[PDB]
């Protein structure tokens, strides 16, 4: 079955689907160095809970969804995530599998759900959040994977990079 490897070095391919479910006009977006460097690479994607330039506080419910997948005996997903700004790091997200369609309502099996945590002597810390790697088992018959930024507000960005799916298959 499917191997998928996406480094986001040239944005979000049209074969991926984005859903701005909350309807504010802000969804998952391409990021690149120097503003928004990827993991060991130039490009990534990001989603905002606060926008620069007067945009202000947001309440995202934003989906980034893979192309269709062929996983008759399941597979393994890995990806990298961080908080863009270590002082505003508490972004919440979940990863879902659908066996059916690729609408928001088809993503109900949360495989992974978490709020990012920032990593007594006074010491200078990183400006940007540390990249962490996540590994998720994908059930047999999974056709789409969704990354959902939601139940988040008034932090900064969540960044996502280097998505790999290996079929068992
Ligand atoms: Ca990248
Ligand atoms: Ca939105």
């Amino acid at each position: 079955g499917t191997t998928l490897s996406e480094s986001f070095e040239n944005g979000i391919p049209a074969s991926w689907k984005t859903i701005d479910a909350d309807g504010d006009g802000h969804g998952w977006k391409p990021g690149n160095a120097p503003g928004i460097a990827g993991y060991n690479s130039n490009g990534c994607v990001y989603s905002e809970s606060f926008g620069l330039g007067g945009i202000g506080v947001l309440t995202p419910d934003n989906y980034l969804i893979t192309p269709a997948l062929d996983l008759p005996n399941g597979g393994k997903l890995t990806f990298w995530v961080c908080a863009q700004d270590a002082n505003y790091a508490s972004e919440h997200y979940a990863v879902y599998a659908s066996s059916t369609g690729n609408d928001a309502s088809n993503f109900t099996n949360a495989l992974l759900e978490e709020t990012i945590t920032a990593k007594p002597k006074a010491i200078r810390g990183r400006i940007q959040g540390t990249w962490r790697q996540k590994t998720v088992d994908l059930p047999a018959g999974t056709k789409y994977v969704a990354f959902r930024h939601f139940q988040s507000t008034d932090m900064f960005y969540i960044d996502l990079d280097e998505v790999e799916i290996k079929a068992n298959g």
